[PDB]
């Protein structure tokens, strides 16, 4: 094509993908660190990266390709952007109520009780860090997609058989 | 008052519980390492410690007491024995076929897909470590309790409203 160019994100990726163009949660964690997506904030944990791989692992290989990495970057940027509009104090952490308003604006639709529940799960010393916030986000997106694809009748309710429920949530 | 003896596990605990007699996840990691419960080399990662503290934090303090530690030790040994039964090459790690064996002898009857989902998410590099096997055991227990708890028809199928499905999985 006439307007082709080198993708700036490929370098970070190629540096850890080796010769098969695929990366695991460990490698994903390293290249994301270099990419600097976590701005000033602390680097992502291996667990959060594990959730990230799972969220985009369409063929269940426990790995991720460059195109998937590109998707992730787009998504993580959106969430950090949203997180930023709440970390006024620029503390690298956010308030429980600020979290309720963050989730609601980014598209999620949870009840006050559910939000309270989620806030409690990721609250360390009253606050929610950037790492936990993102972890929360990928897991929310991940579980909501699955639920969504099982509810094409869009009734907000799905009958989960035990085996399906287990294989579904254990991945995230 | 005969038959009384010093509990052999008390040493590990008190060495870290400090004065208040409670331990958080980090200290739990240290106690468990000293007790030599984990294979022999690598200690449990912090997510798995968070999971174990959560599994026994009945008063929601984010800490654990000695009695809860003893109870944890009991559960941990039970799971570990099933692991040992199938770590044929005493590698300290198991593969997908071996994991389904440990899980089945433990009572679970998960499908190839469920077991494969578990393995891929918890796979350091093609086999599952004892550490991830435990974390996996803790989540499986929490999620299975949540599912059964809701099986009204006792048919192995649960009707999950979205909000409820979310709070249930996000709490683990």
């Amino acid at each position: 094509f006439p307007g082709q160019t080198q993708d700036p994100l490929y370098g970070y990726f190629a540096a850890v993908a080796g010769q098969d163009g695929q990366i695991d949660a460990d490698e994903l964690q390293r290249c994301l660190t270099q990419s600097g997506i976590a701005g000033g904030y602390k680097p992502f944990n291996l667990e959060t990266c594990r959730l990230m791989v799972s969220m985009l692992d369409r063929d269940m290989s426990g790995t991720m390709g460059f195109n998937e990495f590109k998707e992730l970057w787009a998504v993580l940027n959106g969430w950090r952007q949203h997180f930023i509009s709440f970390d006024t104090d620029r503390s690298g952490t956010v308030d429980p109520q600020e979290l309720q308003k963050a989730l609601t604006t980014m598209g999620f639709r949870l009840s006050p009780q559910a939000v309270n529940s989620i806030a409690k799960r990721y609250s360390t010393n009253g606050k929610i860090t950037f790492d936990d916030y993102i972890a929360c986000c990928v897991k929310l997106r991940a579980l909501t997609d699955s639920f969504r694809r099982r509810d094409t009748a869009q009734q907000g309710v799905v009958n989960f058989p035990y085996d399906d429920f287990i294989q579904c949530v254990m991945s995230v």
